């Protein structure tokens, strides 16, 4: 472990213009205690999880949302933005781009927890949309999140968002299954593949080699779980999870570097390893 995440820095400072694409899951937002949607528990949601829904994910089905909305929004309140601390590994990604070396953080997570420790709107590329913003599921207009938050605090909660303009039902701009993925995800990627088969030369006779790590996922959903294969054979891939997934597991390439490390436990190591504890630490204490 410590010898790998020393490879992870040392080929960072090796490669000093060079930038990182990150691609994570839920594991990254463990230690924030967010619930799972699958797990149990005694709330009204796990009630309604186990006596309303066919499967665990028809939570985020839209045919089943618009038969039964409640499900879904007593699942938003145990999720609620604002709940939540970010994790270590969560302002890990703001340092990298407080240091200019974040290319991009794709996440599987709707929790907004990469925004709320400060990585920009522009670097983060959500593969389940997020609670950011609210929508009109019938027409798109535009709500603001706190209507939909209004309704999350009634006891109990009924009469569900109404779009003003058509009727249809307003929720927060997660892409549920029966959903389009926004063109953005998939150009975005597009982009950044192109990015990740540059070359782009700065100091020296050589070029800046990028690097992907992927963290706390099991890729075994997809199409995101496509994207680590994706990655060029000629740029070096890290992964950061309690188990080897995924085309780590399958197809391993010869310049992989796997590490059975905890994302927060990753983070405070390699930070020791680059010499950013004092950035770091700041970072940690004003959020
Ligand atoms: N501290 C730690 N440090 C390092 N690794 C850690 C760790 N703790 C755990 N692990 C490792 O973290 C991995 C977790 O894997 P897991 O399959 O649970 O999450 P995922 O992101 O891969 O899931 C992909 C999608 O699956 C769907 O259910 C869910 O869809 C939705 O939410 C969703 C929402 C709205 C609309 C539509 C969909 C999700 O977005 C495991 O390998 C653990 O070993
Ligand atoms: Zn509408």
């Amino acid at each position: 472990t410590e010898m790998s995440v020393r490879k992870i820095a040392a080929h960072m400072k090796s490669n000093p213009n060079a930038k990182v694409i990150f691609m994570v899951g839920a594991g990254i937002s463990t230690s924030c205690g967010i619930p799972d949607f699958r797990s149990p528990g005694t709330g009204l949601y796990h009630n309604l999880a186990r006596l309303k829904l066919p499967y665990p994910e028809a939570v985020f089905d839209v045919d089943f949302f618009q038969s039964d909305p409640l499900p879904f929004y007593t699942l938003a309140k145990e999720l609620y933005p604002g709940n939540f601390r970010p994790s270590k590994f969560h302002y890990l990604l703001k340092l990298f781009q407080d240091k200019d070396v974040l290319k991009r953080v794709y996440t599987q997570n709707i929790d907004t927890l990469e925004r709320q420790a400060g990585v920009k709107d522009d670097l983060i590329i959500e593969a389940h949309g997020s609670f950011a913003h609210c929508h009109c599921i019938g027409c798109g207009k535009v709500y603001p999140p706190q209507v939909f938050k209004s309704k999350l605090a009634e006891h109990p909660i009924k009469d569900f968002v109404k779009c003003d303009v058509c009727g249809e039902l307003v929720k927060p701009a997660i892409v549920f299954f029966g959903e389009d993925l926004p063109d953005s995800f998939s150009e975005t990627w597009l982009n950044d593949s192109e990015w990740l088969r540059e070359k782009i030369t700065t100091s020296g006779k050589h070029p800046q080699q990028p690097l992907v790590i992927v963290v706390g996922t099991s890729l075994a959903v997809y199409p995101f779980a496509s994207l680590p294969e994706e990655i060029p054979r000629k740029v070096k891939r890290v992964l950061c999870n309690l188990e080897t997934v995924g085309d780590f597991k399958a197809n391993k390439r010869p310049t992989d570097l796997i590490v059975h490390q905890y994302s927060d436990e990753f983070a405070e190591q390699l930070v020791e390893e680059l010499g950013w504890q004092e950035d770091f630490e700041k970072i940690l204490t004003a959020q």
